[PDB]
């Protein structure tokens, strides 16, 4: 795994990792309507996945293993798109803290720290970008900003348990359209 | 005040932060062989060395003013060229450990962290380079690489310590780097 860190992937003014580019405009041509997208296991293994992310167009694959190669992406981030302080923070709050607008408020707040590269806010909205609009044909792909959640929340935040739950809703409000 | 995080500056497969390489590019256009350079002060203050850092071609500035501005662009940067956290740990090693290739070695290790983003050490190569071009125009500039490693150094680390054998290390491994490009 020889996966850059995402602020070594793309800087200002690119506005996400050029892979990560190539991986969702290829997935959103070709599976935008799929009724398993992210939600089936494909034949290949990890290793064979991260060739793929090692370089060419990628319309060429199998939408089922570019799926499998977005989360084996967020998975071999050396830190993950929500960094670990972010999350401990939010974590530590999940008894005390319950309103959602607050939590929300305080991921913003606190991703867009002068110590944290701007390049996880910027990898951040795209994905969130990526998720709502997959969320539009959730009619046809089954994929509603509840279900997007429960799938990436624990990608982007790298978590596997009752605590978490506050950190899911985050992100499914988030899809939906929030601040 | 406002200048950037290096890693938000560039990233791979560029070599170093497009303002870093119009500064140097243009000091050894004009000042390769200038025997004062980096050891006088211009006229321009803090402010209007900013000013500099944001916009033209930056050759049409005095060489002494472009000098200070690449000082003022090592000491506003939000984060040193060096991390603290790099050089909390070099300044904390034992007497035992009285080997600069030692020191060396564990820079290295240390700055190319996954922690620390790989913009750092690109600076810092980018650096050395420019150091060690200035250091074999000595015979005119009178710039040596040691001289170079005192002057600079605080500017890289940016670390108030007291003056000890551990200071004497770093100072003595950046003139070794400046010395080995």
């Amino acid at each position: 795994s020889t996966l850059p860190d995402l602020a070594e992937q793309f800087a200002p003014p690119d506005v996400a990792p050029p892979l990560l580019i190539k991986l969702v405009e290829a997935i959103e041509k070709k599976g935008l309507e799929c009724s398993t997208l992210y939600r089936t296991q494909s034949s290949s293994n990890p290793a064979e996945l991260r060739q793929l992310l090692d370089c060419l167009d990628l319309e060429m694959f199998d939408v089922h293993v570019l799926a499998d190669a977005f989360k084996r992406y967020l998975l071999d981030l050396p830190n993950p798109v929500i960094p670990v302080a972010v999350s401990s923070e939010l974590i530590s709050l999940a008894p005390e803290v319950q309103s959602s607008e607050e939590y929300i408020q305080l991921l913003k707040k606190l991703i867009r720290s002068p110590s944290i590269p701007h390049q996880y806010w910027l990898t951040l909205q795209y994905l969130l970008k990526h998720f709502f609009k997959l969320s539009q044909t959730s009619s046809k792909n089954l994929l509603n900003a509840r279900v997007l959640s429960e799938l990436f929340s624990p990608l982007l935040f790298r978590f596997p348990s009752e605590n978490t739950e506050h950190l899911i809703k985050i992100i499914e409000i988030l899809i939906s359209t929030k601040w």
